[PDB]
C-alpha cells in the first residue's frame, strides 16, 4: 500500500505554500490547494514571455492529447486560466499516479503571470468540481485513492518554516493530543464542515458552515465577525492598498477559536498578525471578509495552527492542535 511525505514550503509572509510534482520526469512548484479539483500547469503552450520565471511542462515530450477536451477556470477576483488536456505520470512525495489529467495552460491572467513563486496548482478539492470539458477528470487524489495504504491526505501548514502534506497514513508526531472528527458535506465538492461557535476575543456567537482551503492564504469570515474582531484591536482600519483591515504591528491581538464536534481549534493572536502590509507602519490582519459569499473560508492562517487530516471514508476531517 502505497504512502508518502511532499514536503511544503511558505513563500514571503506564508502567502501560499509550494511543493515539488513531476509531471513526466519535469519537477514543478505547485501550489496544493484543497479548494480546487483542477491540476493545471504553466506549459511550452504559452508566449515565451509568459513562460519565463517559470518550470515549464513540455505536453509534446511525455504526455498523451486528450483531442478535443478543455478546461477553464474564472476567479472571483478578475483572475482566469485556460487550456487543453493530456494524460501523464504524476508523482507527489514518491506517489506516482499513472494516466493522471493534466491541465496544460494555453492563457493565463496577469496575477498567475506576476507570481513567479508557482508554476500551477494540483487540486485536492472533490473531483466533482474538476472543470475539463467534456468529460470531468479526476484529481490526483481520486486517481491514487485506492492505491494508498487509507484513503486520506494530512497537512501541516507552518509559520515560515517548511511543514508536510502525508499522503496515505497519519503522522501523530506532528499533533498533541488525540484527533477530534467532523463529518463533511461534499455536495458542492468541497471538504466543507460546520462550527459549532465561535470566540473573537471576548466576543462569542453561534456557528457556521466554511471549507478547509490550503490555497486560500487567509480566514475569510462573515463581515458581521470580521467587525466584532476589529473592533477589539485598537487602531484597526481598511487599507485598500494593504488588501483590508490592518493595524500597528505592534498589536496585541485576541485570539480567534471555532468549536467543532466537542474540540476548540484556536488561532491564536500572533497567527493573526499576517505581516508588513507593504504600505507604511502597518501590518495585515489574518482574517478578512469572505465578501458575502455566504460560507467561510478556512484558508492558510487557520491551518497554521492545525494537523488536518482529509479522510475520504465518512468523508470526515479530523482537527488536533500542531505540535
Amino acid at each position: 500500500a502505497a504512502s508518502g511525505v511532499a514536503t511544503n514550503t511558505p513563500t514571503a509572509n506564508d502567502e501560499e505554500y509550494i511543493t515539488p510534482v513531476t509531471i513526466g520526469g519535469t519537477t514543478l512548484n505547485l501550489n496544493f490547494d484543497t479548494g480546487s479539483a483542477d491540476l493545471w500547469v504553466f506549459s511550452t503552450e504559452l508566449p515565451a514571455s509568459q513562460q519565463s520565471g517559470h518550470s515549464v511542462y513540455n505536453p509534446s515530450a511525455t504526455g498523451k492529447e486528450l483531442s478535443g477536451y478543455t478546461w477553464s477556470i474564472s476567479y472571483g477576483d478578475g483572475s482566469s486560466a485556460s487550456g487543453n488536456v493530456f494524460t501523464d505520470s504524476v508523482t507527489v512525495g514518491g506517489v506516482t499516479a499513472h494516466g493522471q489529467a493534466v491541465q496544460a495552460a494555453q492563457q493565463i491572467s496577469a496575477q498567475f503571470q506576476q507570481d513567479t513563486n508557482n508554476d500551477g496548482l494540483l487540486g485536492l478539492a472533490f473531483s466533482s468540481i474538476n472543470t475539463v470539458q467534456p468529460q470531468s477528470q479526476t484529481t490526483f487524489f481520486d486517481t491514487v485513492k485506492s492505491s494508498l495504504a487509507q484513503p486520506l491526505f494530512a497537512v501541516a501548514l507552518k509559520h515560515q518554516q517548511p511543514g508536510v502534506y502525508d499522503f496515505g497514513f497519519i503522522d501523530s508526531s506532528k499533533y498533541t493530543g488525540s484527533l477530534t472528527y467532523t463529518g463533511v458535506d461534499n455536495s458542492q465538492g468541497f471538504w466543507s464542515f460546520n462550527v459549532d461557535s465561535y470566540t473573537a476575543g471576548s466576543q462569542s456567537g453561534d456557528g457556521f458552515s466554511g471549507i478547509a482551503d490550503t490555497g486560500t492564504t487567509l480566514l475569510l469570515l462573515d463581515d458581521s465577525v470580521v467587525s466584532q474582531y476589529y473592533s477589539q484591536v485598537s487602531g484597526a482600519q481598511q487599507d485598500s492598498n494593504a488588501g483590508g483591515y490592518v493595524f500597528d504591528c505592534s498589536t496585541n491581538l485576541p485570539d480567534f477559536s471555532v468549536s467543532i464536534s466537542g474540540y476548540t481549534a484556536t488561532v491564536p493572536g500572533s497567527l493573526i498578525n499576517y505581516g508588513p502590509s507593504g504600505d507604511g507602519s502597518t501590518c495585515l490582519g489574518g482574517i478578512q471578509s469572505n465578501s458575502g459569499i455566504g460560507f467561510s473560508i478556512f484558508g492558510d492562517i487557520f491551518l497554521k495552527s492545525q494537523y488536518v487530516v482529509f479522510d475520504s471514508d465518512g468523508p470526515q476531517l479530523g482537527f488536533a492542535p500542531q505540535a
